[PDB]
């Protein structure tokens, strides 16, 4: 499972992706959301995404990535407000999770949406 | 859209059950996880599901249900801690979101799986 991480904060992105590497995951890195645009492609099987960047903040993003990719999107920023969470989840990402985060819990939810992704690829290969 | 809500407390599940009416679903009540079990079948889009209940916990019922279907779950529990979390999500549920929820984080949340439920269908039958 190929992920990628879009993020500016190039500490949390090198930590994640060292984390992700160790759980089995292949891991690219976008630090703005026009790279997170150049970087996406039908090879990606879920975002990683933040709110607050450069350039092209993630609910640009999130609404420009769904005019042609239905991706998996986890949201994972400090913009952690139940209004903020709402926002996020209804412009079409999957899951939203706040900053600060807990290390398992990012693991398991990543793992829940593949799981989810894999069984829709079985049935339909199938 | 048909959810099946899984939860012992009476006063939750009719004010869930409005609520989620008044949103355009169409909802059906098990009182514990043996119950669920019973009402689960095709026909269902989504599972939101309780813990702590008697006759049948709700890890039980999602190890039971999750033997023949793959059907989305959400789990809506007062046991919110992180490793509760993790371990929901990695028995099989989609999400889980603990008790007090906000309403709208929860119809938002609902609203997420069954988008990524209808993209997965719309492929199918294509
Ligand atoms: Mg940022
Ligand atoms: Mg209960």
């Amino acid at each position: 499972n190929k992920i990628l991480l879009v993020d500016d904060d190039r500490e949390l992105t090198s930590l994640l992706k060292e984390l992700l590497e160790m759980e089995g995951f292949n891991v690219i890195v976008a630090h703005d959301g026009e790279q997170a645009l150049d970087l996406l492609d039908d090879s990606i099987d879920l975002l990683l995404l933040d709110v607050m960047m450069p350039k092209k903040n993630g609910i640009d993003t999130l609404k420009a990535l769904r005019q042609t990719h239905q991706t998996p999107v986890i949201m994972l920023t400090a913009r952690g407000s139940e209004l903020d969470r709402v926002l996020g989840l209804e412009l079409g990402a999957d899951d939203y999770l706040p900053k600060p985060f807990n290390d398992r819990e990012l693991v398991a939810r990543i793992r829940a949406i593949l799981r989810r992704s894999h069984w829709s690829e079985q049935k339909l290969a199938a």
